[PDB]
């Protein structure tokens, strides 16, 4: 169960993103990635946390932002494929 | 690295798009999920070659249908925090 943050500003690291993110909980992993998708430089994140009750909070909490950017984080379920 | 995949049809799944993109080389992991940015019903998936050149061979094929849905594959190299 991860958070999907989409519209990222391009000068969000993922240290810029987790350190934003561990003020809801402890974070198991936190990736950011250029977003491909437009020539606007811009990025999306991926947060796991340990605990679902950090994603409660961050939901929560009626704002957010980081780096110039309003941010609305959302819930994901990846689901992964079996090998062939 | 992988590739990124917006804009799948809700149908797609995760073996649906390891089937589709394995014609063009060894997979290491294939992801779908729900695309949480729209209300209506979409997806996005995620696809990691074992080998790069398969990558090059997706991005020069000029026309990818899937589940009835063009899509346009994109590179995408995440970072992980420390």
């Amino acid at each position: 169960m991860k958070m999907f943050i989409g519209g990222l500003s391009w000068q969000t690291s993922p240290d810029s993103l987790r350190d934003y993110f561990s003020k809801f909980g402890e974070i198991r992993e936190c990736m950011v990635m250029r977003d491909p998708t437009t020539k606007r430089s811009r990025g999306f994140g991926f947060v796991t946390f340990a605990d679902p009750a950090s994603v409660d909070k961050v939901l929560g909490q009626p704002h957010h932002e980081l780096d110039s950017k309003t941010i609305d984080p959302k819930v994901a379920f990846p689901r992964r494929a079996q090998p062939k």
